[PDB]
């Protein structure tokens, strides 16, 4: 039992490994298995590069030695965090061989937050690049090591300077501690803002078992070729169905330098890929290269689209614009995952967020007063499964406001499930727009605004007001020339839209705060508009 770790019910938890759920292997039986069943069948290519199971499971073993020699003992937290690379590859099953825990920071972290990472966490390791896309992460570490004399293991791939060099690890095999199937296997981090991270728990059952079901849903086989074109150690591109999940079907892995089509056509094209994963923002600009840049994207095949509510007016353009098919994708750190699946009708795919990836997947919909609201109502989404959580890492506070009494975890989203189970989200409540005293779901005020030649992407925040509590304020991103305000009000108003629906404020802007992953941060934009309104 590792400190901090909140297990499931004892006679749930025989229920899940008993009904199969729970296979009873870790990610050290994974890696050891398939890297025997197809030795040099490519797992990972970057650039010219490329990595067979076999190699990527030796350079494992290798590496989990010179990680025991350096000192790191089982249970060790090592926050790591390095860009779209091989390394991130030998780097995690060598810890999950070696029962440390990896600890999955963004690369768009700093010191602030990495010295919680590492200060919380207690971490006896550090692992970053030499520097990636124009940042230099030694004299981030230099900065965090400042705050933590302690941290003594600080690790680089590439020119390592003065630190460790990961390349110097490697070194003979040895014999290893004895991972068990049930151990925490390492510590993701909770959604982007509400200010600090909460730290989220996997265990080698719990977690993988979520990429066995998602290659399922997602039918990947030797055949599948990934892109990786997000940061891929955000639970998202990690296993939903992700790159972990790519591995456990056999199949090959692309790592893109980063999201832009810049990077990823000429790669989809070349490498062939099948399957890739955007968030909604990400996914306008992939659409507006997908014209002003011919270039052949025919190879794909799947395109997921999650982290945020993909609005029916874009969803819908999917099939025509990379001839493919789209892919909703409502799911989270702390478990439940929803997907759209690649059978069920247009319609569903363009006007839903999926449903459950697994038949133990429970949710309730409840109301302000946790009571269930009536059938295909909206209301508070609250879940609970086998590969969902308990309890964050060490946090007793907000474990009391995030999980029933029961284990139900409230995801804080405002949903409500449909005819077949499908979930059709509408936003987060603290996205909700309370004005006039009456209630706005942002996201359908958007919706139609992408439907305006002039609009490229927005996201309609609340803003203060003394006398209705809230205005609105939605945030346009210019398809070109900015449009009048008064003009897209008027668009609104000609459509039909509820007047108490109509954005207050439109404010322009060339792009969004975004976030670790990419998303959009309403709570930045919010903060944003109040400044403005402060100004004054
Ligand atoms: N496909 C989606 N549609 C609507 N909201 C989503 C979707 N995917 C992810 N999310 C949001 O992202 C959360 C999970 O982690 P985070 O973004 O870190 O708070 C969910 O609870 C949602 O609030
Ligand atoms: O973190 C998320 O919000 C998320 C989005 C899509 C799919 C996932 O698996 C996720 O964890």
């Amino acid at each position: 039992m590792l400190k901090g770790f909140t297990p499931w019910p004892d006679e749930l938890a025989e229920t899940y490994r008993k009904n199969g759920c729970w296979a009873g292997e870790t990610f050290g039986d994974l890696l050891r298995d398939r890297a025997a069943k197809y030795g040099d069948r490519i797992a990972i290519t970057c650039g010219n590069t490329h990595w067979s199971y076999r190699e990527l499971d030796t350079r494992a073993d290798r590496l989990a030695a010179g990680f025991q020699k350096l000192g790191i003992q089982q249970k060790d937290r090592v926050v790591v965090q390095l860009p779209n690379i091989k390394e991130f590859f030998e780097v995690i099953f060598a810890l999950f061989r070696l029962g440390a825990l990896p600890v999955f920071a963004l690369p768009s972290h700093r010191s602030s937050e990495i010295t919680y990472f590492c200060e919380f966490a207690e971490a006896a390791a550090y692992i970053i690049p030499d520097a990636y896309s124009g940042f230099d992460y030694r004299s981030l570490a230099r900065q965090v090591q400042s705050k933590l004399p302690t941290l003594k293991n600080i690790i680089v791939a590439g020119e390592a300077e003065e630190f460790l060099p990961l390349e110097d690890l490697h070194t003979e095999p040895v014999k290893l501690p004895e991972v068990k199937s049930s151990d925490v296997a390492f510590l993701q981090l909770s959604g982007g803002s509400t200010g600090l991270s909460k730290l989220i728990p996997r265990t080698h059952d719990d977690y993988i078992y979520s990429l066995k079901r998602s290659v399922e849903v997602c039918w990947l086989d030797h055949s599948t070729v990934y892109l990786a074109a997000l940061p891929m150690a955000h639970n998202y591109p990690l296993s939903s169905p992700g790159v972990l999940g790519v591995l456990y079907a056999g199949g090959r892995v692309v790592l893109s330098p980063s999201p832009s089509p810049d990077d990823a056509f000429p790669l989809i094209e070349r490498e062939k890929v099948t399957i890739t994963a955007l968030v909604p923002p990400l996914a306008m600009v992939w659409m507006d290269a997908a014209s002003s840049r011919r270039d052949d994207l025919s190879s794909l095949q799947v395109l997921q689209v999650g982290g945020a509510k993909f609005s029916a007016e874009a969803a819908r353009r999917v099939k025509a614009v990379f001839g493919c098919t789209l892919q909703q994708v409502f799911g989270m750190a702390e478990g439940l995952v929803n997907y759209t699946r690649l059978d069920d009708p247009e319609e569903i795919i363009v006007n839903t967020q999926g449903k459950p990836m697994s038949p133990y997947d429970e949710s309730r919909v409840w109301d302000d007063h946790d009571r269930d609201v009536k059938p295909g109502e909206t209301g508070h989404l609250l879940t609970r499964g086998p590969y969902t959580i308990r309890g964050y890492y060490k946090a007793e506070e907000h474990n009391a406001a995030s999980f029933t009494e029961d284990g139900f975890y409230r995801t804080g989203d405002i949903v409500r499930l449909t005819r077949d189970g499908y979930i059709v989200v509408e936003g987060r409540a603290k996205d909700q727009i309370n004005r006039g005293g009456e209630k706005v779901a942002a996201e359908e005020v958007e919706n139609h605004l992408l439907a305006h030649p002039a609009v490229h992407d927005a996201a309609m925040v609340s803003m203060p007001d003394q006398f209705l509590g809230e205005r609105s304020c939605v945030f346009i991103i210019p398809r070109d020339e900015a449009p009048k305000a008064a003009e897209l009000k008027a668009f609104l108003r000609e459509r039909g839209l509820a007047a108490y629906k109509i954005p207050d404020r439109v404010e322009f802007v060339e792009s969004f705060p975004q976030t670790g992953v990419g998303k959009v941060s309403k709570k930045a934009l919010r903060e944003a508009i109040s400044e403005k309104l402060l100004a004054g």
